[PDB]
DNA sequence: TTGACTCTCTTAAGAGAGTCA
DNA sequence: TTGACTCTCTTAAGAGAGTCA
């Protein structure tokens, strides 16, 4: 809600509940060959989730507090984030799971960018494999690699130069 | 159904056209410090666009040709692959704009593969800065880079680890 | 046969808000 | 107040198809 108490204490909630998701160890590639691992807080599967979420997708949940007899609701990754710019250079700040993996709300796991950041630590080739990133990234993309290219440039006649 | 030949001879006149689109040079990044040259050949911004052409959308045209009384139409970027799989993987193959101009129909600067490939090239640090797709990339992508994150991993308590 | 417009849809990373009990 | 559902929207890489003259 509006005070800094209020927020403070809507994030202190969200920590604690997910602080009792079930801990899911996994094992993920970082890049050079190497490998790490992560212990994600995952949301259940199907209801009951946890005081205060609730699923508005497949793999989306919202977290709803009533404050001043008013339900205030976000989006379930956005909570850490409360007290930090909703925007940068223009564009809306998400919620970017450095884990790749939906299910968890571990805030740990979780940074705060612009969508096309958050879109592209995918190809991220890992913290032990290039990664460039100022917020480094915790584990290889999961997209990293050579691709599959059906057709590579080409032209039948002469009227082209790269 | 069109033969080959007829197939054939719509890439023919596609390319004779776009080959008379205004030819821009542009310097780009290629990773690793370095600066290299690319040839677009862009379609105009308005109308008219060029036989055969008509924009769909703010930046989406189509390419049209009448054959045998029966109308058919492609994606503008997608002419120079119709005698390629149309998909891979059991995903839809699409145009990839190696050069990130799309206004650019140089068949040169245009790849056949799936959009989650297609993408991730806006992130990769180019040809001469660590490219690792099999069908190389021209330049760094637009996207590479530190990133601008607002806020990075971080919890109030102790009820998380890493 | 051709040009110049119109509209809506896909994907996978993300979101907001309403209906009931 | 809290839970468990419903629906549609955003972005930036990509698409198909209709109307009229
Ligand atoms: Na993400
Ligand atoms: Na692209
Ligand atoms: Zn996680
Ligand atoms: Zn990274
Ligand atoms: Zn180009
Ligand atoms: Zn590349």
């Amino acid at each position: 809600a509006l005070t800094n108490a209020q927020i403070l204490a809507v994030i202190d909630s969200w920590e604690e509940t997910v602080g009792q998701f079930p801990v899911i160890t996994h094992h993920v590639p970082l890049g050079g060959g190497l490998q790490g691992t992560l212990h994600c807080y995952e949301i259940p599967l199907a209801a009951p989730y946890g005081v205060g979420f609730a699923k508005n997708g497949p793999t989306r949940w919202q977290y709803k507090r009533t404050i001043n007899q008013v339900v205030h609701r976000w989006g379930s990754h956005t909570v850490p984030f409360l007290l930090e710019p909703d925007n940068i250079n223009g564009k809306t700040c998400t919620a970017s799971a450095l884990c790749h993996n939906t299910r968890c709300h571990n805030p740990l796991h979780l940074c705060w960018e612009s969508l096309d950041d958050n879109k592209g630590r995918n190809w991220c080739p890992g913290p032990n494999g290039g990664c460039v990133h100022a917020v480094v990234c915790l584990r290889q993309g999961p997209l990293y690699g050579p691709g599959a290219t059906v057709a590579g440039p080409q032209q039948r006649g002469s009227h082209f130069v790269v």
